[PDB]
């Protein structure tokens, strides 16, 4: 059970980051997003632009995935992205990410009927 | 099981045009520190000072607490906090914060041995 301490140090403090950091983005959402309980993951990419965007890729350039499936797609135009990439510092359970605004385009793979999509593969 | 399009949602997708916005930080925060689960909750303060400091809190100034217990302090200083409340917007499961950045004294309970802070009872 979390102590009433240990509690309050999670609702309310914020002692190592400044508010108005442009580049603590990562850090933040992957913890929000649920990529830090056990490990930090060590790579991944949010996409800032629609989803209905997104979702479009499965219509796009059929690409060769990493992994060698057949299901990966390209966007045909670059698209706002956030690169999230564990620093050397970085130590579970203490995750830190350096934060890349970029625009690249995404491979992305598809799956599911409607085919969506389901892993992200690359920007390029 | 959480379904592989969602998955991709959770991982992947954070549409819009200024994701990494300071304006953003309660959004993130209350996310990642797990204010957001179940409900919104309403108001939240996080504070950017030293542990050392919001802990020196509970030899201070002697204050009643907001629902009348008798363990909270106040600040003799100031401290840089940034409050967090919702939104005229903000809906479960979209939980909205408007982020302000202030300077005000803090008030918390303290509990335990050590006494140190174990609730956020208000900002002056
Ligand atoms: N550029 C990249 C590369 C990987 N990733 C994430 O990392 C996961 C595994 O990537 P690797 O196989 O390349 O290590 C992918 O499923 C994806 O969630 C990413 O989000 N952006
Ligand atoms: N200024 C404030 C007011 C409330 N709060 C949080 O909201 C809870 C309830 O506050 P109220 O008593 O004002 O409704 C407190 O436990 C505290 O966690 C805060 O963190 N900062």
């Amino acid at each position: 059970k979390e102590s009433a301490a240990a509690k309050f140090e999670r609702q309310h403090m914020d002692s190592g980051n400044s508010p108005s950091s442009s580049s603590n983005y990562c850090n933040l959402m992957m913890c929000c997003r649920k990529m830090t309980q056990g490990k930090c993951k060590p790579v991944n990419t949010f996409v800032h632009e629609s989803l209905a965007d997104v979702k479009a890729v499965c219509s796009q350039k059929k690409v060769t995935c990493k992994n060698g499936q057949t299901n990966c797609y390209q966007s045909k135009s670059t698209m706002r992205i956030t690169d999230c990439r564990e620093t050397g510092s970085s130590k579970y359970p203490n995750c830190a990410y350096k934060t890349t605004q970029v625009e690249k385009h995404i491979i992305v793979a598809c799956g599911g009927k409607p085919s969506v999509p389901v892993h992200f593969d690359a920007s390029v």
